[PDB]
């Protein structure tokens, strides 16, 4: 389960943030970790299209090849939070599995700048058990965290060293797709 009421960043810049641009996850942070793929790959688009706020999403496992793109419509909570119910999809936009009642996430950026930025996210998945996730972003894939990122994880009261790294896991993403399924 979620147990965090994660603060979105003082001064949000939701315009820069939801650029249409894509924003890949460096290192995360899975409050209840498993046997855990501790080899994960994760990147999103955020932006908005005809007027609509929008997310898509991708999710490889590089290890098991398990891959999976997901487009959602974004509602807002307040600045920086956001409910977003998910469905996934093919990396055309092509419905896989059509938006559902419970199956949702909520999102927080709790940092941001041009660069980098730092989020949480609750995912609710039929009656999977899951818990908080946070993941520092970056706007290049192989970019190591910088100083303003750590600091804001430290400021959320979170030890950057616990975060798992992703860049050790050969991925590569397929922007493209990422961005025009903005539009989907
Ligand atoms: C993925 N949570």
């Amino acid at each position: 389960a979620c147990t965090k009421n994660a603060i979105a960043q003082t001064g949000f810049n939701k315009d820069k943030y939801f650029n249409g641009d894509v924003w890949y996850v460096t290192d995360y942070l899975d409050l209840e970790p498993d046997d855990v793929p501790k080899r994960y790959c994760a990147a999103l688009a955020a932006g908005t299209a005809s007027g609509k706020l929008k997310e898509a999403l991708y999710h490889y496992d590089p290890k098991t090849q398990d891959t999976f793109y997901d487009v959602s419509e974004l509602q807002v909570e307040s600045l920086g939070k956001y409910t977003a119910n998910f469905k996934k999809v093919d990396k055309n936009g092509n419905v896989k599995v059509a938006v559902t009642a419970g199956n949702y996430y909520t999102f927080t950026v709790m940092y941001a700048d041009d660069s980098s930025a730092l989020i949480h996210t609750c995912l609710h998945k039929g009656n999977k058990d899951l818990g908080d996730l946070y993941a520092v972003l970056n706007r290049n894939k192989d970019a190591a965290a910088g100083d303003k990122v750590k600091s804001a994880v430290s400021a959320a009261t979170l030890e950057f060293s616990k975060f798992i790294s992703t860049k050790e896991n050969n991925c590569a993403y397929d922007n493209d797709s990422l961005k025009s399924l903005l539009t989907k």
